[PDB]
This record gives C-alpha cells, structure tokens and sequence, in this order.
C-alpha cells in the first residue's frame, strides 16, 4: 500500500528521469511545510507508519528489477526488494527496526546487514570514496543488475556498496537538491558518466546543515554562514535562504516554523 514510483534506465532521457525525479519528491512531501518556498519533509515525530516509507521500483535493459524503500523523513533509502530477497541497512534504532517489519512483508528472505547505510561505511566496504564513483544511466544500468544479483553470489560486496552508493545519489540526493538532479540530467542527456565534482560532494555532505540554518534562521538570515564549493573546488559562502531556492528541493525537518511574526 505504500506507493510505487517506477524508473528505467532503459532509453531514459533527461524528460523520464525528470519525470521520476519529480513523482519521488510529490510522494515525499505533502505540501503540508514549506519555509522559504523550499518545502520540508513530514516530521518523523507522530508520523504514522503507514505513511512512513515510498517504493521506487528500479528496472533495467537487462530486463531486471529492484525496489529501493525510501524513508520519507529524509528521503534515506533504507533497503531494496529483489524478488524473494530483501535487504535493509542496520537501523539506528528499536523505532526504525520496528517500522521497516512494514515493507515487503511477504518476501521469504529478509535480510539485515550488520551495517548501516551511511556514505562512510559503504565508501569503506566499496574501497572507493564518491568522488571516484561514476554517475550517470550507465553506473545506474550496472548497479541495478548488481543489486539484483547480490542473493545468488554473483555481486561481491564492494561492488553491492559501490551500486547503493550510485543509487543513493541519482534518486535521494537528486530528490534533495534540484542541483544534483541537474548533474544527473546532463550526465543522462549526453550518456556520459562521471563522479561528483566538488559542488556536488559539498551539497551531500551539508544537507543537513543547510535545513537546519534555514528552519533557524532570522526572516532567511543565517546566523552562521556555511561554506560550500564550486565545482573547481573554490569556496562559496552561503549567507541566505535566497541563494539556496533553485538549489534545495527538500529540507529534513530540524525545527517547528516559529510564529510568523509579521510587521
Ligand atoms: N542508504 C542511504 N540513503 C540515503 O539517502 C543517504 N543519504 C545520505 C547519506 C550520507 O552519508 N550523507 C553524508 C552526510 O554527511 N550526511 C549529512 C546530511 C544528511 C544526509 C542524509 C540524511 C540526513 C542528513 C548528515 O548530517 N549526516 C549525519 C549522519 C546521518 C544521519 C541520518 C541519516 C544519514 C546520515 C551525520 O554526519 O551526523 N547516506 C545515505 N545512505
């Protein structure tokens, strides 16, 4: 009953992808909290579980198939379904264990690596860092056969961590920022892969710190600016909420919105 939004990388083009990219985030957000005209994801205090995860359902040209269960509180895909397995990262806590027993119920292999699903330890496990992992439909072609292939032996588990970090990337962080969704276009338009430039590594690692400097911050003043890189690597200071509109898709929710003191 959770819903399903459906991606092939199979002929995908910049419109498909922005199709998908588009349903993922109106199945994340319920137009219920917007701050800045950036909207924020449901608040995980006294959010019922059934309204707690979406499915992305994955396919390819090598006519396989996977479904990635994404959290909608931060978009965190939290395991994915291959036929009769399913595989979930280790959870941060007894509330998250409980609430991924709802997804793919009826699969007669559940799984639960020992692991978590953070950047840190699958760029460990993949002996690569994001930065030398290509993106694009081709890195995401492969990482869906990958996943699908895990059950059997055939994936070794570098390559299973380097595949979620690809997926991770093209759907979670491309639903989090329209920037990286804009990366993943020109990389599909063009059918040329390549890793993150520093701009898009930044963003990644700071998002966090962005919702929470623009749910705290005074009329979209930050108290604390926050450095961010261009893609040569240079620095780029970030003041305001302004700068950030045509960047940020989506904020985790990191505060209530104070009463709109208004003039
Ligand atoms: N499986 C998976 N799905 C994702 O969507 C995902 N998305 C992001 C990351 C990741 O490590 N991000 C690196 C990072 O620095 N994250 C920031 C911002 C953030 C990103 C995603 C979700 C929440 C916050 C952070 O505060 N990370 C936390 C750690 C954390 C907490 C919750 C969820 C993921 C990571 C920290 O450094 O303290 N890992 C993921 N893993």
């Amino acid at each position: 009953q959770y819903p399903i939004i459906n991606f092939t990388t199979a002929g995908a083009t910049v419109q498909s992808y922005t199709n998908f990219i588009r349903a993922v985030r109106g199945r994340l957000t319920t137009g219920a909290d917007v701050r800045h005209e950036i909207p924020v994801l449901p608040n995980r205090v006294g959010l019922p579980i059934n309204q707690r995860f979406i499915l992305v359902e994955l396919s390819n040209h090598a006519e396989l198939s996977v479904t990635l269960a994404l959290d909608v509180t931060n978009a965190y895909v939290v395991g994915y379904r291959a036929g009769n397995s399913a595989y979930f990262f280790h959870p941060d806590n007894q509330e998250d264990a409980e609430a991924i027993t709802h997804l793919f119920t009826d699969v007669q292999n559940r799984y639960t690596f020992a692991f978590g699903g953070n950047y840190d330890r699958l760029e460990q496990l993949a002996g690569n860092l994001r930065e030398n992992i290509e993106l694009g439909n081709g890195p995401l072609e492969e990482a869906i056969s990958a996943l699908y292939y895990y059950s059997t032996g055939g994936t070794q588990l570098p390559t299973l961590a380097r595949s979620f970090i690809i997926c991770i990337q093209m759907i979670s962080e491309a639903a989090r920022f329209q920037y990286i969704e804009g990366e993943m276009r020109t990389r599909i338009r063009y059918n040329r892969r390549s890793a993150p430039d520093p701009s898009v590594i930044t963003l990644e690692n700071s998002w966090g710190r962005l919702s929470t400097a623009i749910q705290e911050s005074n009329q979209g003043a930050f108290a604390s600016p926050i450095q961010l890189q261009r893609r040569n690597g240079s620095k780029f200071s970030v003041y305001d909420v302004s700068i950030l509109i045509p960047i940020i898709a989506l904020m985790v929710y990191r505060c209530a919105p104070p009463p709109s003191s208004q003039f």
